[PDB]
């Protein structure tokens, strides 16, 4: 489900795809603590 079709404010049939801690929280060393 990357992308839907969607009819945009004029015209339509757009199909559009689907911060600091958050980037940490995904980095190894956080799991290795």
């Amino acid at each position: 489900t990357t992308q839907m079709f969607h009819e945009d404010a004029a015209g339509g049939w757009q199909l559009v795809a689907v911060a600091c801690l958050q980037k940490m929280m995904r980095s190894s060393v956080f799991h290795m603590f």
